[PDB]
């Protein structure tokens, strides 16, 4: 064995992708532009043309690599993005509201949570995590091994995702505890010896005590990691000039994860508000500096009861993240384990920093930059409570396809147009499989939303229902296509970069405005279903777009909607309202008679 038995990501046929591509964009661009894109595409895919040359190189690439899109995808989707990670990239998972009468209640939670993480990592490292099935065939489990051994280094133009070697798994293993913007190294596993939940508690207390010492308070360096990727790369480059900083950064780069003991939030603890703290900490004046974004998992345990985890996206996606998080939470449910006695307990070490005039300048900039993000985010947690999966399945529809169609109607009734839409589609069936795109703004959806919104047309409800079902069928069809690696985004990306390798001047096929527009997801979505009382959320991917993450339950559907206040067009409240009306309209449509 020693090598995956899983299938390699397939390379869809050239003509299939080009035809689907055109079919996807026809209704999203003018007729004049579409007419030009048809010719451009026709020339790119012609017999003996450039497209076939690139296709052959891709087939060669498919043969020489475990996954032909991994590199291109990782860079295109995240490592090349220059936007600051908060809101723009790193999603957050909000746990249920906790009640911490005292600080020791907060600490005991953190201790229990840290314990859960150690136990989970043990399962991971012992390869005891049950291989996931495609809801089915085996799924790639590589993402799991990137949960605690990943760090994302900033770059001037391209970031670097660092994966720690197994042989280089530190001894002992440690977590970084963030408190009052101060970072402390907390060793948790010496010689296979895992710190007891009781010792972790004791260590956390020492950390809270030290973090509260003004004479030792250091600059809030974590604030720098909340800035644009090129900005952070520059500031980090300054830091690295000194030996003390290199040592501190290294400890952070090699920790298992961060545990953020956030200060109380000066606002009510509604789901929406808790989600905001988890997304950007509320800015420097709050907990915005009590973070370190490059690290994959940042578990937040707020003094006031606001808990959850901030996730860096480059290493793994939402499904794996949820499996982990729900396992931890469930483990915190199971009675406290036995083994917990140990004696000589060294005090946690505070990470030192060698400041300077420069760094102070970078700190001020980052604080201002992060403030713009906090002020620009328009976020809302809307809970649709009229129905959920149960009602939907009774309509012979996949809940996901049904919701994806509702989102299209919501966007159309509000903005009067459909836009290139993104929906994550897992391709974990294939080696190193991450995701591909499900383009939900289909031609069927357009016909459906138009029939619904065009009062003048006076389309009979019975006809609206047929259009509804056809849109849901088209959504399900594209979904199946994407997850079986037969979609088009990854395919076009690879053809694009292989071309770039040949000549920096990309083919007209990719310089075409239709192509550029097709990848500006004004509506970016994903379904992150949970069984616990937690939810995932994230920001939009373009200035004029939304970020819609839904969690469908048997009788309700949770919708986390984001957009930017800077764009006068978008409005999370109005979109959430449009979603409600669409789900109601769809229910009424499905509740009609036959013939
Ligand atoms: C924001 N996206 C939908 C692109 C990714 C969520 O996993």
């Amino acid at each position: 064995s020693e090598e995956s038995g899983l299938p390699k990501l397939p390379v869809p046929p050239l003509q299939q992708t080009l035809a689907t591509y055109l079919q996807c964009m026809r209704h999203l661009v003018s007729e004049e532009q579409f007419r030009k894109s048809q010719a451009i595409v026709q020339q790119f895919g012609a017999p003996g043309g450039l497209g076939e040359t690139l296709q052959q190189k891709l087939l060669e690439r498919q043969e020489k690599t475990a996954n032909w899109v991994s590199e291109y995808w990782l860079n295109d989707m995240y490592l090349n993005n220059r936007l600051a990670l908060p809101v723009n990239s790193s999603p957050a998972v909000i746990f249920a509201r906790q009640h911490f009468p005292g600080t020791d209640d907060q600490l005991r939670f953190a201790a229990s949570l840290i314990s859960g993480v150690l136990s989970y990592k043990a399962l991971l490292d012992s390869h005891s995590i049950p291989t996931d099935c495609a809801k089915g065939q085996p799924l790639c489990m590589k993402q799991y091994y990137g949960l605690f051994s990943s760090y994302r280094l900033p770059g001037h133009t391209q970031d670097t995702l660092v994966a720690q070697n197994s042989s280089i798994m530190p001894e002992p293993e440690h977590v970084i505890v963030a408190c009052c913007n101060q970072f402390f190294v907390l060793d948790v596993v010496i010689n296979f010896r895992r710190l007891s939940e009781g010792d972790l508690f004791t260590q956390l207390r020492k950390i809270v005590k030290m973090a509260s010492n003004a004479a030792a308070r250091l600059p809030p360096i974590g604030l720098l990691t909340s800035d644009g990727r090129s900005e952070w790369a520059e500031a980090r480059t300054v830091l690295v000039k000194d030996s003390t900083n290199r040592d501190s950064l290294d400890m952070i780069e090699r920790c298992i994860c961060l545990v953020c003991l956030d200060a109380p939030g000066g606002v009510e603890l509604s789901d929406t508000h808790r989600a905001l703290q988890l997304l950007h900490g509320g800015g420097y004046s709050k907990n915005g500096a009590n973070r370190w974004y490059d690290k994959s998992l940042q578990f937040v345990v707020g003094r006031d009861g606001t808990c959850g985890v901030v996730c860096e996206h480059s290493p793994f996606d939402g499904i794996v993240l949820v499996q982990c998080t729900e396992h931890l939470l469930k483990h915190m449910t199971q009675p406290e384990l036995v083994r917990s006695p140990m004696v000589p307990l060294p005090a946690p070490r505070r990470l030192r920093w060698k400041c300077s005039p420069e760094i102070q300048g970078h700190l001020a900039s980052s604080a201002e930059k992060l403030q713009r993000i906090v002020k620009n985010l328009d976020f809302i947690v809307y809970k649709f409570d009229n129905y959920g999966k149960t009602f939907i399945k009774k309509q012979k529809c996949s809940p996901d396809a049904f919701i994806q169609v509702a989102l299209q109607l919501a966007f159309y009734r509000l903005h009067r147009r459909l836009v290139p839409t993104y929906e994550s589609a897992s391709i974990r069936r294939f080696q190193e499989g991450r995701v591909d795109n499900i383009r939900s703004a289909t031609p069927e959806a357009l016909a459906f939303v138009r029939a619904v919104t065009d009062h003048k047309a006076a389309v009979p409800a019975s006809e609206k229902l047929l259009l509804l079902k056809d849109a849901i069928r088209a959504q399900t069809a594209y979904t199946v296509m994407a997850i079986t690696g037969m979609a088009i985004d990854n395919h076009l990306l690879a053809l694009r970069e292989l071309a770039r390798a040949m000549c920096a001047a990309l083919p007209e096929m990719f310089m075409d405005e239709t192509y550029l527009m097709s990848n500006r997801f004004v509506l970016s979505t994903s379904q992150v279903p949970t069984t616990t009382e937690m939810f995932c959320c994230y920001g939009p991917v373009v200035p004029n777009g939304y970020g819609a993450c839904y969690n469908p339950q048997p009788e309700t559907i949770l919708f986390c909607i984001s957009s930017f206040h800077s764009c006068a067009a978008t409005s999370s409240s109005k979109f959430a309202k449009a979603v409600e009306e669409s789900l109601i309209d769809m229910r009424d449509l499905c509740s009609l008679l036959p013939p």
